[PDB]
């Protein structure tokens, strides 16, 4: 009658374990408290790039922990699977499939759980997105509705920014091309067609290295008055200061203008930015969840109710933002927003912003008036679930099931 799925997120500083319970309906059964068991544990299996077999070994204790949550009845039948981060293939060699491949016989000679062949992997930059589309929609109860009534996903990560929503089966005239356009998942018994894209380099932290990029060795007008230092992203350094006026929200939105690639000629009827197809718009990507960064910086400048995971914001909401925090400098904005100050990226308050703003408007067409939710959780019944891809890897995994088809 009910189904248990085991999913591991193992990311770049720790590992997690995610145990859901599906009902006959596919709605979460609550475990303890909460609508899943999950537990963490660190460091990463990254930390274990010389020795596999111990990275393997980092993950028994969360593995011990979800063979006792599932009754020992349901073990045959429970779906494992394992999705590795973005960082893994940053590793030398072949560290990253070594690790996999130790986790796989890790899990086949300790779990009792259902081990299928693509049960352990990366998830890559459109893998990603195309999950946690199915998290956001299987949590608002949209999986078999018309794709007119699902909600595009956008999450900007620390390397990439993806976006993803249902298009027409007319519309998936799409473009051959790399990661292909169109994703193709039945959910509830009804196929939908995903447009998917990643765009490496527009991540958050990535992003900041497009931008500074523009002046080369210059000052940024991007960067707040009293920083005068240097940016580092994947080993390369950027000069990242200040002009002697400090910064400057008019000129630093022309640089970011120039570093998403507007002007990029677009092969295909409509472009998002740097030739990208922008898979049509339409209906599916009128109603819209922001991921990750998309939140944490309206948390980290005071956008956000305390204690609340997700909130409500139009983008015009990031510009006006923009047009007071870059006049400010260090010392003010440091003052005013603790978090930023935690996370090492009080000079880039400005930058961050208009650059989010920059995205979401001039890159993905979206209104600057539109409201969308940003959120690092959604809600689900009282509880919260996380906005990235394990739920909805987790989901796809039980629909498999014959008992659930």
């Amino acid at each position: 009658i009910t189904s248990y799925a085991v999913v591991f997120d193992a990311g770049s500083t720790g590992s997690r374990v995610h145990v859901y319970h599906f009902d006959q309906n596919l709605d979460l059964l609550h475990i303890g408290k909460d609508v899943e068991f999950y537990n963490k544990i660190q460091p990463g299996l990254s930390a274990y790039a010389d020795n596999p077999e111990q990275a393997a070994k980092s993950l028994i204790p969360l593995l011990e922990q979800a063979e006792n949550v599932v009754p020992e009845d349901f073990h045959s039948k429970t779906p494992i699977r394992l999705g590795a981060t973005a960082g893994l293939r940053l590793l030398d060699g072949d560290a990253s499939e070594r690790i996999l491949q130790a986790v796989r016989d890790m899990l086949n000679n300790k779990s009792t759980f259902n081990v299928q062949p693509d049960a352990v992997s990366i998830i890559d930059g459109t893998q990603e997105g195309s999950y946690l589309w199915v998290t956001i929609n299987y949590v608002l109860g949209n999986l078999g509705k018309r794709f007119t009534n699902t909600v595009g996903v956008i999450d900007l990560g620390g390397g990439s920014v993806q976006m993803a929503y249902a298009v027409s089966k007319k519309t998936a005239n799409a473009p051959k091309v790399e990661d292909p356009y169109i994703k193709k998942i039945v959910l509830k018994g009804k196929p939908y067609d995903l447009y998917v894209h990643s765009y490496l380099h527009f991540g958050r932290e990535a992003s900041r290295a497009e931008i500074l990029k523009v002046t080369h060795g210059s000052a940024s007008p991007c960067i707040l008055a009293g920083f005068d230092g240097i940016y580092t992203y994947s080993g390369e350094e950027f000069k990242a200061s200040a002009p002697t006026s400090g910064a400057n929200f008019d000129k630093c939105k022309k640089i970011i203008q120039k570093a998403l690639k507007l002007d990029y000629p677009c092969p295909y009827q409509n472009c998002t930015f740097g030739g990208i197809w922008n898979g049509g718009g339409g209906s599916g990507q009128k109603k819209l969840f922001a991921a990750s960064s998309f939140f944490y910086l309206p948390q980290d400048v005071g956008m956000v109710d305390p204690n609340k995971s997700n909130l409500k914001l139009r983008p015009v909401d990031l510009e006006n933002k923009a047009k007071i925090v870059c006049t400010l400098n260090v010392e003010d904005v440091k003052s005013a927003y603790p978090l930023l100050e935690k996370f090492n990226i009080v000079p880039y308050a400005c930058m961050d912003l208009i650059y989010q703003y920059e995205l979401l408007v001039d890159g993905f067409g979206l209104d600057p008036l539109q409201e969308i939710t940003a959120g690092e959780k959604i809600e689900y019944q009282e509880a919260l679930v996380d906005a990235a891809w394990a739920l909805g890897n987790a989901v796809e995994a039980v629909l498999l099931l014959p008992k659930f088809e």
